[PDB]
């Protein structure tokens, strides 16, 4: 089941931002993560080739417990919960960022996003 995979570009995987503000409180309901209130969440943007390629050396170097970093750095948008009460609605902050990121590998598909590097 690649199940895992597109969980994963439905969290993390937003191919064009369209302006990237809070106004986050739009992607994260429809990408369904309003209930309850994820707490916080990334997305890379850019092509998906590349992301998809943090599979081999090609793009990606081994890290921490058995997760793959990034040798290139990836537009991406971070939205943080705030608030802190779990329940719609979800307001976000949004964090654009530009760097590197850390993933899981399995058969060579992403199926993870470490939220940690994010989480500053």
């Amino acid at each position: 089941d690649n199940s895992r995979y597109t969980h994963f570009l439905t969290q993390h995987y937003d191919a064009k931002p369209q302006g990237r503000d809070d106004r986050c409180e739009n992607i994260m309901r429809r990408r369904g993560l309003t209930s309850p209130c994820k707490d916080i969440n990334t997305f890379i943007h850019g092509n998906k080739r590349s992301i998809k390629a943090i599979c081999e050396n090609k793009n990606g170097n081994p890290h921490r417990e058995n997760l793959r970093i990034s040798k290139s750095s990836f537009q991406v948008t971070t939205c943080k919960l705030h608030g802190g009460s779990p329940w719609p609605p979800c307001q976000y902050r949004a964090t654009a960022g530009f760097r590197n990121v850390v993933v899981a590998c399995e058969n060579g598909l992403p199926v993870h996003l470490d939220q940690s590097i994010f989480r500053r």
